[PDB]
């Protein structure tokens, strides 16, 4: 069944046992450090035209929570930035530690934040999203940092809809829901190809990390890790520490859009 997980026995240290490919050498997350980024001038603004009715469902796979959103036509779409064109949004979902002192799967400049959300897209013109993952830019990810501070109104929709999801394998209607809510104002951002972060870890990656933060309260990330990673019947496992360690920078170079 190839399962996997992030104990020490099916963790990311053996998860090249499963797919080689996460012992390839455009792996994700990286640590961001100011001595090996560079400012590319040429950068542009990205944007995102999102339909709150597009939002399906919300679900507990035991590995995170993910919102599933209609991606079976032009509906909620990404464009801009390092884009060749415009990307349809599919999910997203968090990344979260077991105490507000870290959680997110990127680190910049040796600091971890609470948590990190990643709203995958994915190219359209490669006609399906299993043939979207057989491309090196078949996939759009624009990702967000969670810090401590203020309560977060927008989350709560969020948060408030866990209850229904407490253990794996539970889904349930989740509609009427514009992520673009939870972004920041500034739109700074760095960008690097890479991979997803879970098995199987394609390469087909272009990421879009925000530099500001989206605060949330501690309260709030206390909801978070109230999940279960377990199903019904099993014996309970809290949903914390979801992320993947940092891989090897390797031959890349992340272009920030800021000097
Ligand atoms: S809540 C986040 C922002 N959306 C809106 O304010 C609603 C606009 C809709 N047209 C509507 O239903 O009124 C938003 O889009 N933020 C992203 C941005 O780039 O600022
Ligand atoms: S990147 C800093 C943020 N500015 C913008 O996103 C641009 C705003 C206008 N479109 C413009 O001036 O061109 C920002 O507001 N960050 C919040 C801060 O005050 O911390
Ligand atoms: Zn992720």
């Amino acid at each position: 069944a190839k399962e996997w997980g992030y104990a020490s026995h099916n963790g990311p240290e053996h998860w090249h046992e499963l797919y080689p490919i996460a012992k390839g050498d455009n792996q994700s997350p990286i640590e961001l450090h100011t001595k090996d980024i560079r400012h590319d001038p040429s950068l542009q603004p990205w944007s995102v035209s999102y339909d709150p009715g597009s939002a399906k469902t919300i679900l507990n796979n035991g590995k995170t929570c993910r919102v599933v959103f209609d991606d079976t036509f032009d509906r909620s779409m990404l464009r801009g930035g390092p884009l060749s064109g415009p990307y349809r949004l599919r999910q997203f979902h968090l990344h979260w530690g077991s105490s507000d002192d870290h959680g997110s799967e990127h680190t910049v400049d040796g600091v971890k934040y609470a948590a990190e959300l990643h709203l995958v897209h994915w190219n359209p013109k490669y006609n399906t999203f299993g043939e979207a993952l057989k491309q090196p830019d078949g996939i759009a990810v624009v990702g967000i940092f969670l810090k401590i501070g203020r309560e977060k109104g927008e989350f709560q929709i969020l948060l408030d809809a866990l209850d229904k999801i407490k253990t794996k394998g539970k889904e349930a209607p989740f509609n009427h829901f514009d992520p673009s809510c939870l972004f920041p104002a500034c739109r700074d951002y760095w960008t690097y190809h890479g991979s997803f972060t879970t098995p199987p870890c394609e390469e087909c990656i272009v990421w879009l990390l925000l530099k500001e933060p989206m605060t949330v309260s501690s309260d709030q990330m206390a909801k978070l890790r109230s999940l279960f990673a377990s199903a019904e019947n099993e014996p309970p496992v809290p949903l914390v520490g979801n992320w993947r360690p940092p891989q090897p920078i390797k031959g890349r170079v992340v272009r920030a859009s800021f000097k």
